[PDB]
């Protein structure tokens, strides 16, 4: 029911935009090194501007940016009150995507003036993979909407 997408955004700095639908908008974080299935790997995720739901399907070119593709898409569900979680700086959730699945955490720093800084972390479960054995970004690098 609630939409999720990850867009690979080839701007000045390559990054991945991670988006979760909540209350009619896409809550969004820029994750410069991309999501990681390894629970030991914490990935910087900088909260950015909410986006409209239909952007979840957008592929094309963004002026200053560069090319955008939809790298993963699906649904998400919170495992605890998502509104309270966003406010308090911890979202626990599960993903039902093409590439990403299983349980995840977004955790915000409590440091005053660094409130935009979160970390996306894979939770330990059947979908976790060690980074030295499987890097999801390398193994499955294509658009899920437009490949070939
Ligand atoms: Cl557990
Ligand atoms: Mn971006
Ligand atoms: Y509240
Ligand atoms: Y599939
Ligand atoms: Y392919
Ligand atoms: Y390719």
């Amino acid at each position: 029911l609630l939409r999720y997408c990850v867009q690979k955004h080839d701007a000045s700095r390559l990054h991945y935009d991670f988006r979760l639908e909540l209350d009619g908008t896409l809550k969004s974080w820029a994750v410069p090194k991309g999501p990681c299935l390894d629970p030991a790997v914490k990935r910087l995720a900088v909260q950015v501007e909410d986006h409209p739901l239909d952007y979840a399907d957008f592929e094309g070119s963004i002026p200053q940016a560069g090319d955008v593709i939809v790298w993963d898409r699906g649904a998400w569900t919170p495992l605890d009150d998502p509104r309270e979680g966003l406010e308090k700086g911890h979202l626990s959730f599960a993903l039902d995507g093409e590439k990403l699945s299983g349980r995840w955490h977004l955790i915000r720093t409590n440091l005053r003036g660094k409130q935009s800084q979160w970390f996306l972390v894979k939770a330990k479960d059947g979908e976790a993979r060690s980074l030295d054995r499987f890097d999801v970004l390398k193994e499955r690098p294509d658009s899920v909407l437009s490949e070939r």
